[PDB]
């Protein structure tokens, strides 16, 4: 019974973060609609191609169930929140008891659903949470 919510953080440049927000919101408003309603295989692949969270193909990406660890250890300005109700991520605990190793299969997409401002880093940067749901190929 793996965890269904996992966080991963990255420190990204000011300009890249702005471009990432626009890409995320663009996808949320265009592509994800076609996937959630029509279960469009075209929409699925386009979402996979974008790979917003830089996780595609990874077999042991580090994550944690506690967003606070991410903030305290790395002070990331961009945090990726993955909602995985179906256990599609093969979450493995790396006993640091909240740390889990994740594998994203090629037939699983991290579908963006929300971008939310979540305070600031110690550096005064806006911190953004990108929320995804892990979905199987239609």
């Amino acid at each position: 019974k793996p965890p269904t919510r996992l966080f991963r953080g990255l420190n990204l440049s000011e300009e890249f973060t702005k471009g990432l927000i626009d890409q995320a919101n663009a996808m949320i408003a265009n592509t994800t609609e076609r996937l959630f309603t029509d279960h469009s295989p075209e929409a699925f692949k386009q979402i996979k191609l974008n790979d917003l969270s830089k996780m595609s193909g990874r077999t042991n990406a580090s994550t944690t169930t506690e967003i606070k660890l991410v903030k305290e250890t790395w002070d990331s300005n961009v945090i990726f929140e993955m909602l995985d109700p179906d256990g599609l991520l093969h979450s493995k605990q790396v006993g640091t008891e909240s740390e889990f190793s994740v594998y994203l299969p090629e037939d699983v997409a991290l579908v963006p659903v929300k971008v939310t401002l979540d305070g600031k880093t110690q550096k005064g940067e806006n911190r953004y949470v990108f929320t995804f749901v892990a979905v199987k190929s239609p």
